[PDB]
């Protein structure tokens, strides 16, 4: 489910990279007004092929709807203004160039992939 805390969020992300290490997670930036995030939220992220590419129980996603200063201050950390922001992030601390709007699954996928 979607997070509006961030405290939990960095709970939930650091837990799942210490259960599997070798495998990374995913890290999205949504808000309310971010209309591509509810295109890929439509189109992409519910799709099939995606969910057999990537581990949607490793998929977190942050609502920064209400632009509180947490809110204000992950985004920063992420190197975002605001949404859109996808970002593939690996349990050796890096993070991956972020997608920045709506692809289709064939494509997130591609950039999953080579992004490990």
């Amino acid at each position: 489910a979607m997070f509006a805390d961030t405290a939990a969020l960095k709970a939930a992300m650091d837990t799942a990279l210490k259960e599997h290490p070798d495998k990374p997670v995913v890290l999205d930036f949504y808000a309310d007004w971010c209309i591509s995030c509810k295109e890929m939220a439509a189109y992409t992220l519910n799709q099939p092929e995606v969910h057999q590419a990537v581990d949607m129980e490793r998929f977190f996603q942050i609502d920064v709807t209400a632009n509180t200063p947490e809110h204000q201050a992950l985004l920063k950390e992420y190197g975002l203004f605001g949404p859109p922001g996808v970002f593939v992030v690996r349990s050796d601390g890096s993070r991956s160039e972020p997608l920045l709007g709506f692809v289709k699954a064939d494509k997130f996928i591609e950039w999953y992939e080579q992004n490990r």
